[PDB]
């Protein structure tokens, strides 16, 4: 019923998310002169590095606010993507799938510690 720990759980998520390969397009933003069209399509670029950083500024206040930026992430890639069958959009889907597996327990445990506080 500890209310703080998803925020060790959460950068214990990031780091196994830094060491996948699937997460190579997705740790700093999207450079706008390889991929100059992006912010025509994208209203809010959102990369694992930025998700870090929040957390680590202590500006998160849930683990629902984190899992909505790295959603944001995906939600971008299929945006962006010309076919569903592209090489940054497939690595996108298995990484989202690593992702919701994870978190779940995470936003479980919070979302259980904070009824219990209330109780
Ligand atoms: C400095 O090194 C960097 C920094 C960032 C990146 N990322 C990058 O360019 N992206 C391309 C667009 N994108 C897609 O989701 C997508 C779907 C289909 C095609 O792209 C997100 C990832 C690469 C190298």
């Amino acid at each position: 019923y500890d209310i703080q720990a998803w925020k060790k759980q959460c950068e214990e998520l990031l780091n196994l998310i830094f060491q996948c390969e699937d997460s190579e397009p997705f740790r700093q933003p999207v450079d706008l002169l390889e991929y100059p069209d992006y912010r025509d399509i994208i209203d809010t670029p959102m990369d694992f590095a930025t998700v870090r950083e929040t957390l680590e500024a202590g500006n998160y206040e849930s683990p629902m606010e984190l899992c909505k930026d790295v959603r944001l992430i995906f939600s971008n890639s299929k945006a962006y993507t010309p076919s569903k069958r592209s090489r940054i959009y497939s690595m996108s889907l298995r990484l989202s799938a690593f992702f919701e597996e994870h978190i779940s327990s995470v936003l479980s445990d919070y979302k259980s510690a904070l009824r219990f506080h209330k109780r």
